[PDB]
C-alpha cells in the first residue's frame, strides 16, 4: 500500500516535518512523483519559516524542475537575513541589559529567546548552548523541565541520542511529581533514543508504556502511529512470548496506538498466534514504507531479521518460551549470536 | 597452559623436530619469547645436521637477532657441502658398479643409500625417487615394507598425503601378516593422511586403534600425545554418541594415550556428560597450542565448528 505524504506530513509539526519530507525525497525515490511531491511540500514549509540555507538546499534539489513558484527567491532570502540580523542584535542588547540589571527570570528568558532564535535560523549547536545556559536562572520546576525538553528536542535534531538520554535522565530525576503529559513525552524521547542506539528491548519497554492520551502533543518529535509501529516492531524483535503477552497482547492502553496501525496490529497477532508466514508476508509488504521512516530506517533489516529468527526458533523447537538466555549462557554467547547459530541449524 | 618448546621438541626425533620448531616460530608469534626460543633451538638442531639449505633458511629467518653465535657459519657450510659431494661421488661409483655387475641386493641397497643421503641433504623429491626405485630390486616382503616406510616418511615431509596413502595401502595389503609395531606405525601414517585430507572420521578410527605399546618408536613422525589429541578431537567432531562411547570413552587401550593429555580427556568427558560451557572453555583454552601444531593447525577451526555444532544439537534434545 503506497504512502500519501499529505496525511503523513500532517501528523508532524516542526523542523521534523521538513526533515521527514527531505528524507522521503532523498531516499527511497526511484519513485519521483513521491520525490518531488516531498520536495515541493518541503519547499513550501521551509518558506514559512526562518531558515535560509535549508531553503537554498531544497531549491537546488528541485532545480527549477517544478517551475516558477518552486525556484529560487532572492528577495525572501535577503529580507529574512536582515530581519535576523536586526532581531539578533535586539536580543543581545536586551540580554546585556538583563545580565547587568541582575534580573534572573529575564536572563533565563533572554537566553531561551536566543535558543529559539538559532533553532529557527537553523544553527543547532548555538540553540542547544543557549537553551542549556538557562539552568542557573531557573526558579521553578517548570523552568528546568522546559530546559530539558528543549535540549532533548535539539539533541534529536542534531542526532545525539546519548545526549537525549542524559537530558531525559536529568528531567526525570527531578523529585517533583510531573504532569503525566510531560512524563509521556519523556518516555517517548527515551524510547526514541534507545531505538536509534539499537537497544530495542529498552525502546519497546518505553513505547509500550506511553500514555494513550498523548495523541499529537509531542508532534514536533513523534506521532502515535510511530509509537505503535516502533513499540510493536521492537517488541516483536526483542521479547519472548511471555513478555509479548504481558506488555503487548494484554496491554490495553497500547491498544489505542495499535488501532491506529491495523497492519502492524494484525501482524503482531499473527506472530503471537504462530502464523509466521502471514506475519512475514505483512512485513514484506510493509518494508517500503518502513524504509521511508527517518528514525526506523536504519533498523528495518535488523528487526526483520530478529523477528524471522525468533519465528524460526519458536516454530522449529522444544520451547515456546524459549529460554534462549539459558542456552546462550551454556554456549558462552549473546542471544543474538546463538540465534545465528540456531538459524544455521534450522535452515541448514 | 603456556607451551614449553623444550618438553615438546624433546618428544620428536629427526627432521620433524626441526620442522616443528620452525612452524612454531613462523606462527603464532606476537609471542616473541616463543619465537626466539624456537628459532634458537631450530638453529642448534639444524647445525647437527647435513643440510646447509635448512641452515641458510634458519640463519635468514633469525637475521642476527640472537646475536653473534646464532648467525652464518661459512666454515661449517663448506665442510658439510664438501663432505656431501665426496659422499655423493662414492655412492655414485658404488651403485654404478652394482648395476654393472648385476648384483640385485647391492643395487637395492645402493638406491636405498642414495635415498638416505638425499634425505639428509634435504632434497626430498630425490630421496623419495631413490627409495621408491628400490622396488625393482626387492626380493623379500621385508624389502617391500622397508621401501614403504621410507616412502611414507618422505611423503609426509613433502606434505604429499596422497602418496602416503598409496604406500600405506601397499604396506597394508602384504599377504604376510605384519609385525604389531609396524602395524601401529601404519595406523599412525594413515590417520595422519586422513587428517590432512580432511576426513576426520576415518582419521579418528585409525588413531583410536593404535597399539598403546608404540610409545615413542614412531617419534620421527608422531608422538603418543599427538595420538591422543588427534584421536580425541577427530572423534568428537565426527562420531555419533554411540560410537564415541564405544571407541573412545570405553576404549581402554586408547585410555593410555588420553592419559598423556588430561585437558583433552576432560574436554571429551565434559562433552559426553553434556556440560557444554565447561567443554567450550577447554577448547578456548587449548586453541592456541593446537594452532601451533604442525599437523592440526589447518583443521582447528573446522574441527571446532563441527564439535560446537554437535553440542548445540545435543542441547536441543528434550
Amino acid at each position: 500500500e503506497p504512502l500519501d505524504i499529505e496525511a503523513y506530513a500532517a501528523l508532524y509539526k516542526g523542523r521534523t516535518k521538513i526533515m521527514r519530507l527531505l528524507f522521503i525525497a532523498n531516499h527511497c525515490g526511484g519513485n519521483h512523483a513521491l520525490q518531488f511531491d516531498a520536495l515541493r511540500m518541503a519547499y513550501d514549509e521551509i518558506k514559512k519559516g526562518e531558515n535560509t540555507q535549508l531553503f537554498r538546499e531544497v531549491v537546488n534539489k528541485i532545480g527549477n524542475r517544478l517551475g516558477e513558484k518552486y525556484g529560487m527567491d532572492l528577495a525572501w532570502c535577503e529580507a529574512v537575513d536582515r530581519r535576523a540580523e536586526q532581531k539578533k542584535v535586539k536580543l543581545e542588547n536586551e540580554l546585556s541589559s538583563y545580565r547587568t540589571n541582575l534580573i534572573k527570570e529575564s536572563i533565563r528568558m533572554g537566553y531561551n529567546d536566543f535558543g529559539d532564535f538559532y533553532y529557527a535560523c537553523g544553527m543547532l549547536g548555538d540553540a542547544f548552548k543557549n537553551y542549556i545556559r538557562t539552568r542557573d536562572y531557573c526558579t521553578t520546576t517548570k523552568h528546568i523541565i522546559h530546559m530539558c525538553m528543549n535540549a532533548i528536542l535539539v539533541s534529536i535534531e542534531m542526532g545525539q541520542f546519548t545526549h537525549v538520554t542524559s537530558y531525559v535522565n536529568k528531567a526525570e530525576q527531578n523529585p517533583e511529581t510531573l504532569e503525566p503529559m510531560v512524563n509521556a513525552k519523556l518516555r517517548c524521547a527515551s524510547g526514541l533514543a534507545h531505538l536509534e542506539l539499537k537497544k530495542y528491548k529498552l525502546a519497546a519497554r518505553k513505547f509500550l508504556d506511553v500514555n494513550p492520551e498523548l495523541g499529537n502533543s509531542y508532534n514536533e518529535v513523534i506521532a502515535p502511529q510511530d509509537i505503535a509501529t516502533y513499540g510493536g516492531l521492537c517488541a516483536l524483535a526483542s521479547f519472548d512470548r511471555s513478555e509479548l503477552k504481558q506488555k503487548v497482547i494484554d496491554n490495553i492502553n497500547f491498544r489505542n496506538f495499535l488501532e491506529l496501525v491495523p497492519d502492524v496490529r494484525e501482524l503482531i497477532n499473527d506472530f503471537y498466534s504462530s502464523r509466521y508466514a502471514s506475519c512475514l508476508e505483512y512485513l514484506a509488504s510493509l518494508k517500503s514504507n518502513l524504509l521511508l521512516d527517518i528514525h526506523l530506517h536504519d533498523h528495518v533489516d535488523t528487526l526483520y531479521d530478529q523477528i524471522r529468527k525468533k519465528a524460526l526458533i519458536q516454530y522449529t523447537l522444544p520451547f515456546v518460551s524459549v529460554d534462549l538466555s539459558r542456552m546462550a549462557d551454556a554456549f558462552k554467547t549473546s542471544v543474538s549470536g546463538l540465534e545465528k547459530e540456531l538459524e544455521a541449524l534450522i535452515t541448514d
